C-alpha cells in the first residue's frame, strides 16, 4: 500500500501539478492544473490506484481522469492517465495519456491525442 | 448536460457492463464488470465528463478508471478510458483506453496495452 | 504465408483506399489515399508483415507507414498503422495507428493522434 | 531535407539500435536491434519522413515499421513507430510506438502494446 507515497504534490516534464489524496480503498482524488494548452486553474480529478501491489519490486498501477471544466474555462475534452508509482529515493509516477475532444462524428477520427507524463515530487 | 444521457447501463463489444451514475458537477461513479481478461464480478470505477457540452452536435467529453483489485481478485492493474457520449437514437460511447499493469523498471517497456471500446445501451 | 491474401485493394470505414503488394520476404509497398484530412490523391507507403504466421488461427502481424507529402501536398505528418490481418471469408486487417505532426519543441505534447481504422476487401 | 541529419546510428533508452538510409524522395530503409523483447540480431526496417519540413523550427516527421521475424526467431509480432526528428546539437529522435502479436479473435483486445522511445545519436 502506497497511500502515503502516493498523497501528496506531483510535478510532471511540462510543468503541470497534479495534488493527489490516495484513499486506504484504491481512490485517488485531487487537483490538476496544466501548465499547457487550453486550461487555467485548478480542475478536479478522480482515481484509482492498486492499494495491494505485487512485493516483487513491481510499480503499483494507477490511473486518473480530468475533465476539461472549471469556473474559468471549459476545453470540451477530456484526459485520462494510464501508469504506474514506483518508489524509493528517485519516487517517480510515469504515465501514458489519452485526451478526447468532444467532436462532430465527421472529425472523430482526429478526436484524440496520445502522450506519456513522468511524475516527480521535485522540481 | 448529458447527465441522464449518460446514467446508466452500458455494454461494450465484449460483453462487458459498465453501470454509471453521472452527477450535475461532471463526476462519474459506478461499477465495471469485464467478460475477459483476469477479472470477475464488480469493479469499482471513477471518472469525469464534460457537464456542458457544445451544442454544435459535437459529442460530450469524458474518462474514466478502473483499477483490477476488489474482493475477489488483484491483477495488479488499472484501465483508463477516454472517449465520448454521443446521443440520439443509436446512442454510444466511443472511446480509447491504456491499460497499464505494475512491472519491474526492467519489463516497464511493455507494461501498457491500448484499444478502443464502443459502449451501447443494448445487446 | 498471406502475401496472396494481403495483396490487393483495401477499404476502411472512413472511406479510404490502402493498395499493397506484399513481398514473399515480409516486405509491404503501396499506395494510400486518404478520405479524410489535409490530403489529396495517393500517397507511398511502405512496411513489413510476418511472412509465416502462426498456424493456430493467430492472425498475422504487419504495419505500414506513410508519410503525408506527395506531388500534391505537404502536410507534415506521418501515419504508422500496426495490426494484424485475418483472413477467412469476411477478411479484415485491424489495426491502431499513430498519426504524429512535426512541431515545435512547445508543442511537442501535441503532436501525435490515435485511432484506429478496420480494413475490408469490399465497400 | 533531413536526409543526412537522419541517416545514420540511432540508439534508445533501453540499450536499442536502429541503423538507418534517408532516401531523398522519403524513404528510410535500415535495420533494428531490440536490446529486449523476443528478438536476437538484425530485423529489417522500412518507413517513411517528410523530407521538404516546414522551416519554422519545427520538427521533421516520421514513421517506420519492424516484423519481428529475421533467420534466427519469429516472434509473431510487428512495431511501428511515429514520431519526429528533432535536429541540433543534442538531435534527437522523439516517437511513440504501436506493438501488434498476431492474436485469435478471443484474444485480439489484448494485441497491441504502446509505448514511447527516444533515440539519440550517442550512448
Amino acid at each position: 500500500r502506497d497511500e502515503a507515497g502516493i498523497t501528496g504534490t506531483w510535478y510532471n516534464q511540462l510543468g503541470s501539478t497534479f495534488i493527489v489524496t490516495a484513499g486506504a480503498d484504491g481512490a485517488l482524488t485531487g487537483t490538476y492544473e496544466s501548465a499547457v494548452g487550453n486550461a487555467e486553474s485548478r480542475y478536479v480529478l478522480t482515481g484509482r490506484y492498486d492499494s495491494a501491489p505485487a512485493t516483487d519490486g513491481s510499480g503499483t498501477a494507477l490511473g486518473w481522469t480530468v475533465a476539461w471544466k472549471n469556473n474559468y474555462r471549459n476545453a470540451h475534452s477530456a484526459t485520462t492517465w494510464s501508469g504506474q508509482y514506483v518508489g524509493g529515493a528517485e519516487a517517480r509516477i510515469n504515465t501514458q495519456w489519452l485526451l478526447t475532444c468532444g467532436t462532430t462524428e465527421a472529425n472523430a477520427w482526429k478526436s484524440t491525442l496520445v502522450g506519456h507524463d513522468t511524475f516527480t515530487k521535485v522540481k
